[PDB]
């Protein structure tokens, strides 16, 4: 599994003129690429790290407070394109990303888990597999990348 | 190097209440991270991929046109945090990132190569090593991740 985590002052998600469906203020936004080979353990790691990484400075100390401590929110977006690859070819290909049926199952398990470990009010989501437009207010900015096949 | 590309309809870059310094309409934001032991080969590759990746749909076809095909802009932001090491502990470690002085000079050699291979006015930068506020209208969203270390 893969995650691009971006720290933000706020993010406004929309769908088709567009109408707003999701919204967060301070917190994180996590672009979530699910790999064909993702066991539920791959998911677990992504979640803990998303919730317990210390990305906010604290009236004193840098890289200290996580999303939970500061009572901030999370926006988890499905990103098939995180495995959009490298080999010669400027077109991407997402045949390394989990098959988009078993993936939707997985993704929604993940969001239960996010809620079950945080607080269900604090996990705002996307329309899985739809076109979205997201205004993001990157703060820093700060961009964490994480890949669970590295372990 | 590692790069995080997002396809965008627009992007406004602020520094220090805040000040705007950089703005693109349709194009890409590249969050660029520079490894301690990066080479000029690595940098070339990244430039080739931002510039050449076909991410915009066109007529009947998906993933058809690249940033250049469409005369779209690019905003290039240094991002040492891409080398945050989160394997041990929940306080990230930025040790494998190039150090600011050395990384600044590289970054600039990376920018100028963008302006070389493309055109000046399509390349926007932030302020290196300063807090920035960046409103990114995310188009899709489409988020690409290349890391050149997985190559030769
Ligand atoms: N490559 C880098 N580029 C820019 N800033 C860095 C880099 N590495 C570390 N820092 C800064 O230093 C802090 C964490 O690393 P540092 O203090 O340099 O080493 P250590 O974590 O061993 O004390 C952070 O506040 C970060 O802003």
């Amino acid at each position: 599994m893969r995650v691009v985590i971006q720290r933000v002052k706020g993010a406004i998600l929309s769908v088709r003129e567009l109408e707003i469906i999701s919204e967060i203020k301070n917190g994180l936004i996590c672009f979530l690429g699910i790999h064909k080979n993702d066991t539920w353990e791959d998911a677990l790691y992504i979640i803990r790290k998303c919730l317990n990484l210390r990305l906010w400075n604290n009236d004193n100390k840098t890289w200290d407070k996580n999303v939970k401590d500061l009572n901030y929110e999370l926006l988890i977006v499905s990103q098939f394109t995180l495995f959009g690859n490298t080999k010669k070819g400027n077109k991407p290909d997402f045949h390394l990303a989990k098959e988009p049926n078993e993936a939707l199952i997985f993704y929604n398990k993940i969001i239960d888990e996010f809620k079950k470990q945080y607080n269900d009010d604090k996990i705002k989501i996307g329309k899985f597999g739809n076109y979205m437009n997201i205004d993001v207010t990157n703060d820093g900015p700060v961009t964490i990348y994480i890949d669970t096949h590295d372990i």
